[PDB]
């Protein structure tokens, strides 16, 4: 009997990964626009290298992408970057394509809705804010605030203590197989794949963990209308 | 004709690896013996989770043990942890067993030695001025300038460059088979893998690129005293 879903707020519901993806690619244009004198095709394969050696995260991306190149530390060109590079984010911050209309008429079927997700808190809750994302929400379940990473069972168990549901009465809705997938069917929850961006095979070793695969955020109502045979029911281990 | 001898620091001159396992076992034993509710066997396991989860470099780990744990923010117990962590670094930085009497004798026998690394070049060198290994060492190359992270070509290319040595007049010394043995032997140099620590299968496939292999560094000596047919020779490609 599922009365509450859970999603995952990067990929699932907001589209993170393809704006970073423009971002990076806007930042390296605007930089050659005010004179880095690189093609885009170097530059770009080049800031990928970079950030595959150095980490997502290092602060000095565009600063290193000079020294790699060999050419002097620039504030122009560095700031080049960074402008367009937020500027991106500012402009296109967007949903997943569908979400938004999900999300409404799955309060208007009656469904309590809730996210599980990883990262700090102020930066996820800015792209609900940013999204006017917030009411459909009753509870924003963030990992970092318990000390672990999803997969990890504590974090899906608060989720559930939240709501005061039991596992069985919640189904989780994410595009990563181990970390969102995996992670609540671990403990007891129905699970939706959602089959966005590319998947490793390791990852594809956690595939059996999904009750249902999607490709459209759409389709998540047609599981729900089916899951009208209920979930399965109270009974056995 | 090997004129040149470098050397990875962390982990190949530098006990960094160890002493590190050993002041994340203090800072866990400070912080029971100041209270700490839990013993040092979950305690330390959860460490080790909570940074393959958050990252080596992660800010935060004794503050989101707690949080693991769920246990209040407790600034007596996360600063007991800090001062052993500290402590521990200060009491045993230490050389790898062995690498102060090699590198005496390598500079008593006319070697020119240099160091190629990775990381914050500040940090480096508070390693090698802590251990007094500076006048050993007639250039220490540091990635990090370059923008690169070994084995790329550039960083292995500006070593030979600033000691204006041929790729096979010099010689890597390196317990990592990827990033000190592949980066120096793509580049034309004779290489020494020190086998110290574990090794994945990944890095395993790049053990042809060795042209020695020891397991300790005294062997050093042996393999250079080898190198009395010269190295090859001038020739061809």
């Amino acid at each position: 009997m599922v009365k509450v879903i859970f999603f995952d707020l990067d990929d699932t519901l907001v589209d993170t990964s393809k704006l970073a993806e423009i971002a990076r690619k806007n930042a390296i244009e605007n930089m050659i626009r005010h004179g880095l004198p690189v093609d885009f095709e170097t530059a770009y394969s080049e800031l990928i290298e970079l950030i595959k050696e150095y980490g997502s995260n290092f602060p000095y991306h565009f600063d290193y992408l000079l020294r790699r190149l060999d050419l002097p530390y620039n504030p122009k060109w560095i700031s080049a970057g960074v402008i367009a590079y937020h500027n991106t984010k500012f402009a296109y911050l967007r949903e997943v394509p569908g979400a938004r209309k999900v999300l409404i008429r799955l309060k208007e079927l009656g469904y309590e809705l809730g996210i599980i997700t990883d990262g700090n808190p102020v930066k996820q809750w800015e792209k609900i804010l940013r999204l006017e994302l917030d009411d459909f929400f009753e509870h924003v379940i963030i990992s970092d605030f318990e000390g672990v990473k999803k997969p990890h069972p504590k974090i899906f168990k608060k989720a559930l203590k939240a709501f005061n549901v039991k596992p069985e009465e919640a189904l989780m809705v994410g595009d990563r197989l181990y970390s969102d997938i995996y992670g609540a069917k671990r403990v007891g929850m129905k699970t939706v794949w959602f089959r966005y961006g590319k998947h490793s095979e390791r990852e594809l070793e956690y595939r059996k963990y999904a009750d249902y695969e999607i490709d459209n955020l759409e389709s998540l109502l047609e599981v729900l209308a089916r899951e009208s045979s209920s979930n399965k029911k109270v009974h056995p281990p």
